[PDB]
């Protein structure tokens, strides 16, 4: 018998024809479209195309309520406990209108998705109670614009609306048109949870509201979905100032070694086939498995993809539900018709809009399956030979979200863990979530974190805000010759080099005087720079306390020559220099001493073992400095960033290149390793857009300007990318070393 | 060829018959006694008893330094640095005269010991540069009185040095006897290094020394030695106020299930035989084999046994070197001569100070050799079946430092960490150390842990300093009869409980009023409340997320009664209840937000893999509530408590009891699992002494005085103290959740 839709259907038919929810209340129906049981084709109810008016009307009571929701910490906790408590006690009503909805199986609604959106209420509160305390640097961001998708609709508004509204913010979220009913029942247990009138507005529509909100007068955008909106996003929130969070997808690799525990592998990647679909962190979609076992794998996987029972999703028994929409099951389709390569293994397929369990298996490491998005309950796989092939096989993507490694083994499964591109890596599991543990992605997945204290970072700023010095025009002078060889160059790859245009300007000080020549790179010499970096990928696998011996050397060195940096500082400016080189010597110290000593956090999860949600690099960053401080700007912002293992293209002063030229000296009497520090010299119009567009950088950070030009520039290969404010007065020093790591949650067996 | 010990004898004539280190000065020498080295019996160096009159000098310089070290913490890095680059630059000098002075093979002290104390150093330095940034709650304690043993001379120095000295401290440190010269060339560099004079102190002598260092005036004990002298140290330091911490030895279980690594686990006991000697964190004496493999093992342990170089221990090829004092030598030879269980192998030896690599195997897990202290290069053994029962032998001492644990698979290692009982277990290898890494005791093994911003805290002290609220007398009033049924009960176990004496106080209000009856609690009823929180040692396994959900059925049930518990507070004292109920049920929320988010730290590590600082319960805590705040005072100390997965039993308010009798319901109604709290009544005269004794309990916090009788008696099984200041008022939650939590690091494979 399967589940009771009764009262789903009730609470459809008291609600009617939705509007919206706004300010605390309910708008009247509008532009209305239908939402579809994809499991039966009959409408469920209809719903509003927002207009732009209630875009507008949304945001306004959310930024009326917010200073308000942001006083009282506490307050906000007990509202978060109280949304917590209406999903546990309607807890069925949720799972049923879910599986109505969307078509999942309702045992995954009752078991997984609800379950979770309650934990994630309940975890949250505590945030808001000890914000004001264990945060104190921290204040709110203000109105959050989120948008969500279709694969887990609750579930993805819990992972939005409890960490905004625990930091304070107030939210405008707009679930995906295919699925917004669960989101239309959150907005009515508002009321009855305290929550205060336009702390949550809920708006639908499809993605022209999406845009409405993106654009709107938000502070932060919170965006789940696929990777191309997310490019549209990071272009159209270009130079707005908004904070920005993308979760993009991309389907995680399963490796499978040869001393793997087999049938709990199987049944693990045979129980995540219905999960692993739409933009969700998850592993399985690539199977990568050690040929030794291979053919046994594959036979063992396709006999339990026999046993996944399809059908009707309100049958508590069912493993495989409906296709979300009959365009998601073309897209499946469609993909399946495209490709002409392996063996394809579906299972068998009741009539409607149901899609089979699918393999696809006997791929080579470079199909193009391999590494296109894969869409609906399908896998594919391949063989490896080496754990060290397996990892160039699972990194051989565009993405980097989620991973599961298999192995019983209690050396291989740690000693892989670490190498894969991941947010998140699973051993001897996989798509294994919790309120505490952060996810997300990198590369092409995105970017920011959801879940745990790392992600509350994003729905916050400074109590104290910072600004960014105004620019500073070059001096000009006379243009006599100059008889002396003072033309400063390049720094590249461990050695001085010519810029490769042969372009050189005078440096005058403040009265006309000249000082000397600087380089004007060019973007073959950033070219350079990314290959001298990309020489130096061993930096990012040393030691914290090797990384701190070297700065230590650096602040030493600089020391040695404290008089002569503070010297050329007051030939460029006209001000005495020695509290800036003081300043400088300081944040390399202080650098050094963090090298290693900036932990990951454990954390407890009521799920097996725990969750390390480790630090790493973020790999490669470009850099540009302020006018101001042309010693202090350079060294602030390169030393947190090499010391959290990065390697870095530095874009010195425009105005002032002069003080990191004669720094060249002391990155070489450091041992500073070749290609861990560049440093590039010239106009920053040459050089904003070539470094935030370039594929190979993992982030751009720009303190000089440019905003809009780098922001819209990093949409390319979606590299994280920050614009500011940097004073460098201001120590920045462990706001930095947040900018310059990534989070990346290993979940691990534990007593 | 062995190594050169010219440069040693070199600065050993030119030192002199040696008097003591004191503000920044070598003092005449005075009342002598000889270092012998051990392996030649030639006497080194003749070395001063200090003097009364020395180590007062020695406090008064210390403390006459301190506030102006305490000033500038970049300042302590750059010192701290220097002392670092010093051991460094010198380090095959302190590795010869650590082996000349103390026995050990040349190649451990060049190896191992020198290395280990240089990164003590550099890694420190960070700390003193960051405190004043991401430590501003806290403050340097001031003198910091330390005592170290004759195991690792130099590295035990720098485990006490370095940390003291970053938090801004000033130390007076006493070598021990046997072992007194790498301190004394210690003292002889920290001139160059920059040390400002009187920071660092050293005085030389035997306990009689140690003890006028540890009864003099200063802020903090600090002791690495044996058990009986921590027990008449923590004795000697009751009731003065001085912070302590004890690492108090006990050498490790060392598992080895079936499928370990046989020749890595092999290789890494036998390369442990030398180091296990003292009172060192270490794991391998404790030797506890799978019966799978249990002949196999021993067979190839005695072989590599022999392969063991027994000799000169200035000869880099020497693995065994000379037991470092006649004394040594002989209490190995009376240990094995008083033992006459098991089978005993000993390698070939040669003659004077040297004893060879014993195992002793065969043994019952109810041996009387598996549970005493062991002496010298000597292993015992004895066999499991089950990992249940390996944990089960593992845990059944007295002691509580340093595990190993030894399985290829994933799960098992893992799995087994976290059971056992110690403040480090390595997976995998053993004797593993870092200076992030923290290190220290439970149980007879002591208090406090060294290594990491974990070893910090206890260096410090809050910045700004709280202060217990005054005793308040009970009111008393004319003594009436009382019809109505007003006697309030005690609450054990889950359910309310007579006294066992059968007595009842009269409770009267501030204008002599009678409110009702308290019970008396005496040591029967501590007994069973003890007796109940052993039968909910299940409580100390939950998830955070239950015992979140536990205490916010608390807060929710007092804030339910809130009008009820003000009036009994008003009634109680004569002032209005309202905002001490509204603080208790803040304290609660607060308690419960943290109960899933006190995270563990992932420490990154030069040597193999990473290591897990995992926060884990005290245990079973007994706690004294102070006569103010009736309330607040118990359910700020109950909840935090609670949150991190203790048991506790609480003396409630002396003068004021009847808020904690009518909290009885509340716990009834928020389904607190019987025995995870109890609640007694009565007189804290009656009860401190018991509490603070007990030999089941793990810590005792005495927050209404008694504090030396509660510090002296808790040396009966070594238990943490806490005996304030604690005020109400003043939220301590952050501080509590450290009283309430242990540190135990986890060594894990990581690639
Ligand atoms: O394709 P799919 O449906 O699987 O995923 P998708 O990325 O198209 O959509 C995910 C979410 O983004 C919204 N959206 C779509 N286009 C948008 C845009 N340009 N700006 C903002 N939001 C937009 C969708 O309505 C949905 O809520
Ligand atoms: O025996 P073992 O020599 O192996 O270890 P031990 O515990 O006796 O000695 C370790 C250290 O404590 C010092 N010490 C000894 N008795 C002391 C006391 N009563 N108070 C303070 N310090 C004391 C010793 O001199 C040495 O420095």
């Amino acid at each position: 018998a399967p589940e009771s839709a009764k009262e789903a259907y009730a609470w459809l038919a008291e609600k009617g024809d939705f509007g919206h929810f706004i300010g605390g209340a309910w708008t009247a129906p509008g532009d209305l479209f239908a939402t579809v049981n994809p499991a039966t084709g009959q409408t469920l109810a209809q719903v509003s195309q927002a207009t732009q008016a209630d875009v507008d009307a949304a945001v306004k009571a959310a930024r009326k309520a917010q200073p308000a929701w942001a006083k009282d910490g506490a307050a906000r906790a007990r509202v978060l406990y109280a949304l917590a408590r209406l999903l546990q006690k309607h807890a069925r009503l949720f799972a049923v209108l879910e599986t109505l909805d969307n078509g999942k199986p309702i045992r995954e609604a009752r078991d997984i998705d609800v379950p979770l959106a309650q934990r994630h209420f309940y975890h949250h509160a505590g945030y808001a109670q000890l914000m004001g305390t264990e945060m104190p640097d921290r204040a709110p961001l203000g109105v959050c614009g989120q948008v969500i998708p279709w694969n887990f609709p609750l579930l993805m508004l819990a992972w939005k609306i409890a960490p905004a509204l625990a930091m304070g913010n107030t939210v405008v979220l707009k679930p995906a048109e295919w699925t917004p009913l669960t989101a239309l029942l959150f907005a009515d247990i508002c009321g009855q949870a305290g929550v205060p009138a336009g702390v949550v507005n809920i708006v639908t529509g499809d993605g022209a509201v999406g845009e409405m909100i993106v654009t709107a007068q938000v502070d932060k955008v919170a965006f789940t979905g696929s990777t191309a909106v997310g490019r549209r996003i990071r272009e159209a929130t270009a130079g707005t100032g908004k904070a920005l969070s993308l979760e993009l997808g991309g389907k995680g690799p399963y490796v499978v070694c040869d001393d793997a525990d087999i049938d709990s592998a199987v049944e693990g990647l045979v129980d995540a086939i219905w999960f692993n679909q739409g933009q969700v962190c998850c592993a399985g979609s690539r199977l990568l498995v050690q040929e030794g076992i291979a053919d046994v794998f594959h036979a063992k996987l396709r006999a339990r993809m026999d046993s996944l029972r399809i059908g009707d999703p309100l049958d508590k028994c069912i493993d495989i539900g409906a296709m979300v929409h009959p365009d998601q099951l073309a897209r499946v389709r469609d993909m399946v018709a495209a490709n002409t390569d392996g063996e394809v293994y579906q299972t068998a397929v009741p009539a409607g809009c149901y899609y089979p369990p699918t393999l696809i298996s006997g791929l080579a490491p470079a199909s193009p399956l391999m590494q296109q998005e894969i869409f609906g309950p399908v896998l594919v796989s391949t063989t490896f030979r080496t754990p060290a092939e397996a990892v160039e096989i699972a990194n051989n993507t565009a993405y980097g979200l989620a991973a599961s490694v298999w192995s019983e083994n209690v050396n291989l499964a740690l000693d892989l863990a670490p190498k894969l591109v991941a947010g998140i890596v699973w051993i001897n599991g996989t798509n294994m979530m919790d309120a505490a543990a952060p996810f997300g992605g990198v590369r092409e997945s995105g970017f920011g974190r959801e879940g745990g204290w790392e992600g509350l970072a994003g729905y916050t700023r400074p109590a104290i805000a910072t600004k960014s010095p105004a620019a500073v025009a070059a001096y000009t002078g006379d243009g006599a010759a100059d008889g002396l060889d003072r033309t400063a160059k390049l720094y590249i790859g461990g050695k001085q080099t010519r810029p490769d245009g042969g372009y050189s300007r005078a440096v005058y000080g403040p009265k006309g005087k000249l000082l000397g020549h600087a380089s004007l790179s060019n973007r073959k010499d950033l070219r350079n720079a990314v290959e001298a970096m990309n020489a130096a990928s061993g930096w990012s696998r040393t030691t914290g306390h090797l990384r701190a011996q070297i700065l230590y050397f650096i602040g030493e060195n600089l020391s040695a020559r404290a008089d002569e940096f503070a010297n050329r500082i007051k030939d460029m400016t006209g001000k005495d220099g020695k509290a800036e080189v003081a300043a400088s010597i300081d944040r390399l110290f202080s650098a050094a001493a963090w090298a290693d000593k900036y932990d990951g956090q454990v954390k407890g999860v009521p799920l097996r073992g725990v969750a390390l949600a480790m630090k790493e690099p973020v790999g490669k960053i470009g850099i540009l400095c302020p006018d101001a401080a042309p010693l202090l700007g350079l060294v602030s912002l390169m030393a947190p960033a090499i010391a959290m293992g990065n390697r870095v293209t530095l874009a010195a002063s425009e105005a002032f290149p002069l003080a990191a030229t004669d720094f060249y000296q002391v990155l070489d009497t450091s041992d500073v390793p070749a290609g861990v520090v560049n440093i590039l010299t010239g106009a920053h119009a040459d050089l904003a857009e070539p470094m935030a567009r370039h594929l190979d950088l993992d982030a751009v950070w720009g303190l000089s300007g440019h905003a809009q030009v780098i922001e819209a520039a990093s949409a390319g290969n979606l590299k994280r990318s920050w614009t500011g404010p940097f004073d460098p007065a201001h120590d920045h020093t462990r706001d930095i070393l947040s900018h310059a790591t990534e989070v990346k949650t290993i979940w691990v067996p534990y007593g």
